[PDB]
């Protein structure tokens, strides 16, 4: 399926994931386009963060669904 | 100064802050308006997070900026 991954300064890339990917998954896969370390990178669905070890399904995040990108890095 | 708290998929506030205000004073200040745990909240600006440490002033925070907040549940 296709999410959205929109960061709060108005970037959207589209991602191809499944159900049972990780976020940690997801992470990869915006490292594999972006660049973007997955320490730095934090993705909230629902107004929460995240957990790295659970999966699309467990957050019940729906084909064409919008996930936000927060970045995390010490000093900015 | 006033400055405005909006959660992702949820609910705006008002706060009022000072520039010199740490961003761990900023979620002081939530928790007294909203009762979510400060260990609980992340704080957002310019679409990264925010340190506990720093200062609005020290982001150029300004007022009526908007603040993010995202909820970062225990375990």
């Amino acid at each position: 399926m296709q999410i959205f991954v929109k960061t709060l300064t108005g970037k959207t890339i589209t991602l191809e994931v499944e159900p049972s990917d990780t976020i940690e998954n997801v992470k990869a896969k915006i490292q594999d386009k972006e660049g973007i370390p997955p320490d730095q990178q934090r993705l909230i669905f629902a107004g929460k963060q995240l957990e790295d070890g659970r999966t699309l399904s467990d957050y019940n995040i729906q084909k064409e669904s919008t996930l936000h990108l927060v970045l995390r890095l010490r000093g900015g």
